[PDB]
């Protein structure tokens, strides 16, 4: 599912993202913007063998299992493929775990190099929350 800007706005709002770590809502939707343009099957390998999946980009080397990552950890404990589904949940549960674990948002290297320091509050700009 490619969602639409404030449609994922108000699902992040939702499952509890907006103020997360202190990050405002416009910083999320910003980086699932450039991770993913909003699209929950987005997939993309990297050189280290590892692979990003879905909406916010969560990689398989640390956080969730696809089965072919050299020294997965899978510490989100979840399949990579269901990062893909067009419920959020998983992404946004497994993004509270990534973004906690010491190093923030720049975890996202789309957020750290096209959102971080940028006005992000557009990205919630006409937005009904």
């Amino acid at each position: 599912k490619v969602f639409g800007r404030c449609e994922l706005a108000a699902a992040m709002k939702r499952h509890g993202l907006d103020n997360y770590r202190g990050y405002s809502l416009g910083n999320w939707v910003c980086a699932a913007k450039f991770e993913s343009n909003f699209n929950t099957q987005a997939t993309n390998r990297n050189t280290d063998g590892s692979t990003d999946y879905g909406i916010l980009q969560i990689n398989s080397r640390w956080w969730c299992n696809d089965g072919r990552t050299p020294g997965s950890r899978n510490l989100c404990n979840i399949p990579c493929s269901a990062l893909l589904s067009s419920d959020i949940t998983a992404s946004v549960n497994c993004a509270k775990k990534i973004v906690s674990d010491g190093n923030g948002m720049n975890a996202w290297v789309a957020w750290r190099n096209r959102c971080k320091g940028t006005d992000v509050q557009a990205w919630i700009r006409g937005c009904r929350l």
